[PDB]
């Protein structure tokens, strides 16, 4: 059993209160008052992310961490805020933005935000059982959280061997992707065949809330994997029993309109 094992069972141990108290404390928060409802008063004219993974992706980019160029494919795109994220950026020529739908799913949202004429949304998709293509950035925002840290894993599993599937096919392109449970030991062998071949390593986003110990892996960066997965899960059990809440900070704004 690993320390971020342990982890989810004293997670899953707190009482409500306990629970709410612990999920945001010391992170960061995007402010969407005005982003939220302007989403479900169908505006489409809009360029404040129609989610919060926007930030997270932006964060990993401002870093140097990821490298977005080219031809991105989006697998489990949901809502889009990386799909656009990635139309916004120079360098990105095209963005294939793949998303299940279906119930307990999210679609597309459908906004002007800049770039959005180089999207391709396709929902009723699945990626595990998709064909790989041609793709110069590969992007994976998947993993749903469980309060079973054995179905985290085999969701985290999934993603990974999905990745590998893209990279035989692209072989260099630049890779990003969640890795919902990387305290999981088969994740941990995953990550690290994977690392070995293709390189790349783990980083903890500021955004992700204490009641998941989500990663993001990178073929940009580099890392001792095991010692990422440990000192992030000794910061988030450090973390219970903290009564900061959390750090309020603007949403991203793409700006709006279409790129050419
Ligand atoms: C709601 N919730 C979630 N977690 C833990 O946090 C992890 C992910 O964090 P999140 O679940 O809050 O994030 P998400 O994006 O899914 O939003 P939401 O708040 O709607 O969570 C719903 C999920 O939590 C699960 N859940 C509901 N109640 C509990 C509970 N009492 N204990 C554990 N899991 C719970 C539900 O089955 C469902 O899978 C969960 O996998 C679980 O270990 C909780 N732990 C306690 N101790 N009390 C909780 O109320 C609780
Ligand atoms: N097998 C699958 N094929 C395609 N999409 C899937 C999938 N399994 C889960 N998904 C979708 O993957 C999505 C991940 S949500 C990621 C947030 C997104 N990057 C944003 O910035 O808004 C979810 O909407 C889920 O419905």
């Amino acid at each position: 059993m690993t320390l971020g094992d342990l982890w989810k069972r004293r997670l899953n141990n707190c009482t409500k209160e306990e629970f709410f108290a612990y999920r945001r404390t010391g992170i960061l928060e995007t402010e969407r008052d005005k982003a939220r409802e302007l989403l479900r008063k169908g505006e489409t004219n809009m360029g404040l992310a129609v989610s919060r993974g926007t930030a997270k992706l932006a964060w990993l980019e401002e870093r140097g961490y990821v490298n977005l160029k080219g031809e991105v494919v989006d697998l489990g795109c949901g809502r889009g805020g990386w799909s656009y994220y990635a139309a916004s950026r120079p360098a990105v020529m095209g963005v294939k933005a793949y998303t299940i739908g279906g119930k307990g799913h999210e679609a597309p949202k459908m906004v002007t935000s800049l770039g959005w004429n180089l999207i391709k949304f396709r929902a009723g998709m699945d990626v595990f059982t998709m064909q790989p293509h041609r793709a110069d950035t590969v992007m994976c925002d998947i993993g749903e959280s469980s309060p079973d840290a054995a179905i985290e894993g085999e969701r985290t599993r999934k993603v990974i061997l999905l990745m590998e599937q893209w990279k035989n096919r692209n072989p260099s392109a630049s890779c990003v992707f969640k890795v919902l449970a990387p305290y999981r030991p088969e994740v941990i062998e995953a990550l690290h065949r994977f690392q070995l071949q293709w390189g790349g390593g783990l980083v903890r986003t500021p955004f992700s809330r204490n009641s998941t110990h989500e990663m993001y892996y990178s073929t940009a960066i580099s890392g001792n994997i095991v010692n990422s997965v440990n000192v992030q899960s000794r910061k988030l059990l450090a973390r219970f029993g903290d009564q900061r809440g959390p750090i309020r900070v603007p949403e991203m704004d793409l700006g709006v309109g279409t790129r050419h």
